[PDB]
């Protein structure tokens, strides 16, 4: 008999991490890439994912260009020998690519198996038939071409992400084979929930045989909540699949919310019996939850009202490059939740893994997008070159261009996922003008997805409503659409609004304020697209910066809170990213080679904005805060004079979700504020500063060095937060402070350590910039260095003899470090010139 013990032991076996023992080379000949027992003596060994961009120097002749990156891209092999258990020799053998960037070319044994375009869909191919009789080594050779310029922004290039291999019997549930829907979720949600699940079964066998598909799901590490729910059994003939499909029935199930950061998940378990034999068993992730979107009103998610509080996020994470990692990524999305975020847009590219399963975890609302152009292209050679053309994919329907089978296959891989509730069909299409070809082209791709799955929002982001009043052809574009995404747009909502009554209108991209932390300049005037020589590469963390198109925060944020029938927004961007360092785009010659955009640096250091978009968006109850900028340092005339007022005054700022906030110099008080509190047309209570425009409250502050402390009360006037900032001396010391006190000895997990440069008290020195040097011992290694600064070329990776340095930007700097596969610990040491050394130690072994 099977035991459920069993069932759970095949479903981790039908699928391995692929991505140990590859040999890498650039340039690497491709005869020898793809042949037996070829010489790999002047090959790279390593282990997936590796972007191999971000090991170059800054080159300012890059053809990428600082738009993306200023880091060369090329070609290059990747291979890989591997052989079949004895076993498994008679199985089906699927290669699974989250992403390889990019015009990929995969060939198995000598053999082309697919040339794969899309340089951030994932793609797989059914490899049994290239691969050896009786369990001889097998040749995966993978070439991948970024041949620049191909993208706006940092890409990265190589492969990426994960590798998997799914090992199955010839009788399967294919690829991507599972649907689970709960249609009548809302009405049954009190009792008994249906939940209507089909398998597209496949027989790669040459026999026929005798199916039946056995289904339970189970609470994700919880327990079961059906029993065994069984099809009827039917013949599937020899090369021939069929959909299987079953009801059960939940009670009472915990609805996937962004309400709250460990929402209910459940997962599928399907078993196939061939014959009787139970030969295939695996896991989908799915959640219940229902969601409703009216004009006027916006979005509601099982049955409660919410904004999107959302940011867009490019694919990098800073020094890892393009190098996808749980762990980064969940470092990430978890400080986005932390600020309020209930959001995310994957700009303008399909998500890794990672993103979405994280989303699903911590409770974020997902837009994932397939475009960043359509048939017309944006950079020579990136996709739109494509777009049109046959899909060669061995999988692909007749008549599919890659368009139609990349939006096909992105849907079908996540039609499960509870958080992704939005499909992007483009973004900024300057093509999609309403002339015939685009509209043809509009139906088309909302069809390819409509075929798939109904339950979420087509939709585009769209900076076309910006310019004039914002009509024009691309609204009949966007008719076409479920909802439709104004980016910068906000000056024409209202009117797009009078004239548009029906659509579902959101904020598909907004502000583009530009930031560099723990940078200041004038903080009494808005500057718009400031990129004089006198701003020194540098944006003000004041948040008064913005390019020629974009608003501040404020500005947006308050736009957004005041019209109900604005769903939402999402952020131009969350984060920092490499390129795109915008307002000194493609000013090549000037040092700047990542962005300013973020509202968190790409070192993963909040900028102040962070702070107010917390006291904006994350409930006094849940966390009362209170955060003050500037810095206290104000010993430097030339800094001094670009913030001081007329009368040599610093503006001290406080951004807090409580009712009032007192400021302290030295002991003494400054005065308590309170914020004002109002009302939306609709009814919704919020808080302001001494205007509309002001989210902070603000004191004109006569610099005495000492510290500064802000006391934030609510209203009976009870202190429920507090901040505070205090004038550094010199540089004495460098000190790292440590995220994890441990971590999974996997050799995947890792560990953000911070390294500030303070002086003899411990007060971090806002405007230091020593060089750091590193040392890590034991069972570690090195995998990043940043500090976030745009104008920096310093390297994130390894210097050239092997060392590890990097200076701090702004007092701050991170170190990234990857645990290996063995237990123990590792240690990290800082040095830097004339201060005090400092050690931190963490541990490494069991996960959770
Ligand atoms: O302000 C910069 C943004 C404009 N909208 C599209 C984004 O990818 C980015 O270029």
């Amino acid at each position: 008999a099977v035991t459920n013990e069993e069932v759970n032991q095949m479903i981790e076996d039908r699928k391995v991490d692929f991505n140990q023992n590859w040999y890498f080379k650039l340039n690497a000949n491709s005869k020898e890439a793809i042949k037996p027992d070829a010489d790999v003596s002047t090959w790279k060994k390593l282990d997936l994912p590796y972007d191999w961009s971000i090991f170059n120097d800054f080159d300012h002749e890059s053809p990428a260009q600082n738009e993306g990156g200023q880091l060369n891209g090329g070609e290059a092999w990747y291979r890989k020998t591997f052989k079949l258990d004895e076993k498994d020799l008679k199985k089906n053998v699927r290669l699974t690519f989250d992403g390889v960037y990019m015009d990929s070319q995969v060939y198995v044994n000598g053999q082309l198996v697919g040339h794969y375009p899309n340089g951030y869909n994932q793609f797989s191919y059914d490899i049994t038939k290239y691969l050896q009789k009786d369990g001889r080594e097998n040749v995966i050779a993978v070439h991948a071409v970024n041949k620049q310029p191909s993208s706006r922004w940092y890409s990265g290039s190589g492969i990426y992400r994960d590798v998997t291999l799914q090992v199955t019997d010839k009788v399967h549930v294919e690829k991507n084979g599972t649907t689970i829907l709960t249609p009548k979720l809302e009405e049954q949600q009190h009792g008994k929930v249906e939940t209507h699940v089909t398998s597209k079964i496949v027989n790669t066998d040459d026999k026929d045989h005798e199916l039946v598909a056995e289904y339970q799901i189970v609470e994700r590490g919880g327990h079961a909540v059906t029993g065994l729910v069984r099809t009827a059994s039917r013949t599937l003939k020899a090369h021939e699949s069929t959909s299987l499909d079953a009801i059960l029935e939940v009670e009472r199930p915990k609805l996937w919310t962004v309400l709250n950061d460990k929402p209910a998940l459940y997962e599928l378990i399907t078993r196939v019996y061939r014959d009787g034999q139970l030969v295939d068993a695996k896991k989908d992730l799915f959640g219940y939850r229902y969601y409703h979107w009216t004009p006027n009103e916006g979005f509601s998610l099982n049955g409660e009202r919410i904004k999107f509080h959302g940011v867009s996020l490019h694919h990098d994470h800073g020094a890892l490059g393009a190098e996808e990692n749980y762990k980064a990524e969940y470092r990430r999305l978890k400080q986005m939740k932390e600020m309020g975020v209930n959001s995310i847009r994957t700009t303008h590219n399909p998500a890794s893994e990672q993103t979405l399963q994280i989303a699903a975890e911590l409770g974020l609302l997902v837009q994932e997008e397939a475009f960043d152009t359509w048939y017309g292209g944006k950079k020579p050679y990136d996709y739109g070159r494509f777009f049109e053309k046959d899909a060669t994919h061995p999988e692909a329907r007749k008549g599919e261009k890659w368009s139609d089978f990349d939006l096909r296959t992105m849907v079908e891989r996540g039609k499960n996922n509870p958080a992704i509730f939005m499909w992007s069909i483009g973004n900024e299409i300057g093509e999609a003008n309403g002339d015939a070809h685009s509209l043809a082209t509009v139906k088309r791709l909302v069809k390819v997805i409509k075929d798939v799955d109904k339950t979420r929002y087509v939709t585009m982001g769209a900076d076309k409503f910006r310019f004039g009043n914002g009509s024009g052809g691309h609204e009949k574009i966007a008719d076409e659409l479920d909802a439709v995404g104004f980016n910068y747009s906000e000056d024409n909502y209202k009117a797009l609004r009078a004239k548009h009554p029906k659509w579902l209108i959101y904020g598909s991209e907004t502000s583009s304020a530009t930031r560099t932390r723990g940078s200041y300049y004038r903080p009494e005037r808005e500057l718009k697209h400031s990129n004089g020589p006198e701003r020194n590469y540098e944006q003000s963390d004041y948040g008064n910066d913005r390019v020629g198109w974009g608003k501040t925060a404020t500005a947006s944020w308050t736009f957004d809170r005041d019209n109900a029938g604005y769903a939402g927004q999402f952020i131009w961007t969350g984060t920092d990213y490499i390129g795109e360092p915008t307002p000194w785009h493609n000013q090549n010659q000037t040092p700047v080679k990542s962005s300013y955009f973020g509202i968190v640096d790409t070192a993963g250091i909040p900028k102040h904005d962070f702070y107010l978009y917390q006291s904006q968006w994350v409930s006094v109850k849940k966390k009362p805060m209170v955060h003050l900028l500037p810095h206290w340092n104000w010993e430097n005339k030339e800094l001094a004079s670009k913030v001081a007022d007329s009368e040599g005054k610093i503006p001290v700022r406080a951004y807090s979700n409580a009712s009032s906030v007192e400021l302290f110099l030295n002991g003494k008080s400054l005065g308590l504020k309170t914020f004002n509190k109002k009302q939306t047309s609709d009814g919704r209570t919020y808080q302001e500063g001494a205007n509309a425009n002001e989210l902070y409250l603000e004191w004109k502050v006569a610099y005495q060095p000492g510290t500064l402390e802000a006391i934030a009360r609510d209203e009976s006037g009870k202190e429920i937060a507090r901040d505070k900032i205090t004038t550094a001396g010199k540089p004495a010391a460098v000190r790292l402070i440590k995220e994890d006190h441990a971590i999974a000895a996997d050799g995947k997990d890792l560990t953000y350590i911070y390294y500030e440069i303070v002086d003899s008290q411990g007060n971090v020195v806002p405007t230091a910039n020593n060089l750091v040097r590193f040392q890590l011992h034991g069972q570690g290694q090195l995998v990043g260095v940043d500090n976030g600064e745009q104008a920096s070329r310093e390297r994130y990776k390894a210097q050239a003899d092997g060392s590890w340095i990097r200076k701090a930007f702004n007092g701050k700097g991170v170190a990234i470090v990857k645990s290996t596969e063995q237990a123990g610990k590792f240690t990290l040491t800082a040095h830097s010139d004339l201060l005090k050394s400092n050690q931190v130690t963490v541990f490494t072994g069991k996960k959770e």
